[PDB]
């Protein structure tokens, strides 16, 4: 009876056992079916590698599960293939997006008990789990993944739904933009294989400039910011100002034609929707989570930008844990293992005697 933790993301599923330091399984949130072994369906890395003979579907869009048949296949693959577990033997903690609809969390609960016959289950908000992994119960999380970005203020352990901000700009948009600007440089990154290559470039060589203009001027007048990158076939290319122009989009979404406030502004706006009494607690506990917060320099830039927006007397701290690609998962692991959490699981009996809407009371 070890609990399972499944963190379901737009781009990647992170899954494993409560008490482990990291998820054992990290794989793409993709289900593929034949166009014309062969097997009836494929999930994860195998679906991506065999994509030329498959139609791919992405059942989590901007953090929200939108296809239940495909999501069932993802969970089945997680349990049976990746973790090699019988879900009927393990309490299972799932994660969900901030502002996940009531009907959605009901269907998650239904499927876990009825399809997978789990003995117990819980559904927790991703950003809240990341805050827990940072060792606190009060703060404001910026969670940015492959498909969605949220600001989530949290007080005494619970998210404050009225102040949550959602922005449909995240890692996939940054990858697409890097493809575009490397192509404008004189290269050609346009195909699906080239998307995977550019994602690798983004993850290895991009960074957030402390000051965009200073960095552009450095790049214009020297080769000091230029890095080499070797493609799979051996050709070597040069990346220059694209390294920081790509993640700059988070702070200035207009670079890709979005009129949204940038991540510093949405952080400020979210704090200002909260009760005035807790705002200082939020400013002093800005926690970054998700893969799209991984850029070197992001914390210092956030500190600078929030300082410029906040009152002059305000103490501001940005916490950017090294583990933040997996901090939602870690939060789930430590929560599921915690003595005081054990009474909070929805049990199989509780489900049988209430149905899926028990999720609103217990979660
Ligand atoms: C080495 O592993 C760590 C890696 C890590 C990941 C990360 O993302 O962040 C870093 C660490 C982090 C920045 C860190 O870095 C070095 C610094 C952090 O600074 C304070 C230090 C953390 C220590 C690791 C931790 O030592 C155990 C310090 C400790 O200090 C006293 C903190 C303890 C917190 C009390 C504890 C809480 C938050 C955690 O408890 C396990 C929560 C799960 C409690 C949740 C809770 O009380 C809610 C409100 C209640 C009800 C549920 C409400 N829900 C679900 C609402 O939505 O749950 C029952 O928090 C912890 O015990 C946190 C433990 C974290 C780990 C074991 C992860
Ligand atoms: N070192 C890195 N630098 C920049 N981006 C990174 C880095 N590592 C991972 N990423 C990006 O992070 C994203 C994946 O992060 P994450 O697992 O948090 O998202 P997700 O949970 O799948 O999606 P979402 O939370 O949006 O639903 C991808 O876009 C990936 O390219
Ligand atoms: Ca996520
Ligand atoms: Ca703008």
């Amino acid at each position: 009876t070890t609990a399972l933790v499944c963190d379901n993301g737009s781009g990647l599923v992170k899954a494993g056992f409560a008490g482990d330091d990291a998820p054992r399984a990290v794989f793409p949130s993709i289900v593929g079916r034949p166009r014309h072994g062969q097997k009836d369906s494929y999930v994860g890395d195998e679906a991506q590698s065999k994509r030329g003979i498959l139609t791919l579907k992405y059942p989590i869009e901007h953090g929200i599960i939108t296809n239940w048949d495909d999501m069932e296949k993802i969970w089945h693959h997680t349990f049976y293939n990746e973790l090699r577990v019988a879900p009927e033997e393990h309490p299972t903690l799932l994660t969900e997006a901030p502002l996940n609809p009531k009907a959605n969390r009901e269907k998650m609960t239904q499927i876990m008990f009825e399809t997978f016959n789990v003995p117990a289950m819980y559904v927790a908000i991703q950003a809240v789990l990341s805050l827990y992994a940072s060792g606190r119960t009060t703060g404001i999380v910026l969670d940015s993944g492959d498909g969605v970005t949220h600001n989530v203020p949290i007080y005494e352990g619970y998210a404050l739904p009225h102040a949550i901000m959602r922005l449909d700009l995240a890692g996939r948009d940054l990858t697409d933009y890097l493809m575009k600007i490397l192509t404008e440089r004189g290269y050609s990154f346009v195909t699906t294989a080239e998307r995977e290559i550019v994602r690798d470039i983004k993850e290895k060589l991009c960074y957030v400039a402390l000051d965009f203009e200073n960095e552009m001027a450095t790049a214009a007048s020297s080769s000091s910011l230029e890095k080499s990158y070797e493609l799979p076939d051996g050709q070597v290319i040069t990346i220059g100002n694209e390294r920081f122009r790509c993640p700059e989009t988070l702070f200035q979404p207009s670079f890709i034609g979005m009129e949204s406030a940038g991540i510093h502004e949405t952080t400020y706006n979210s704090i200002m929707k909260c009760d005035i009494d807790i705002r200082k607690d939020l400013y002093a506990n800005n926690v970054m989570s998700g893969g799209t917060t991984m850029y070197p320099g992001i914390a210092d830039r956030m500190q600078k930008e929030i300082t410029a927006l906040a009152p002059s007397t305000m103490k501001i701290k940005i916490i950017a844990p090294p583990e933040r690609k997996y901090s939602v998962w870690i939060g789930g692991s430590i929560l599921a293992s915690l003595s005081t959490f054990q009474q909070m699981w929805i049990t199989k009996q509780e489900y049988d005697e209430a149905g899926p809407s028990i999720v609103h009371r217990k979660c």
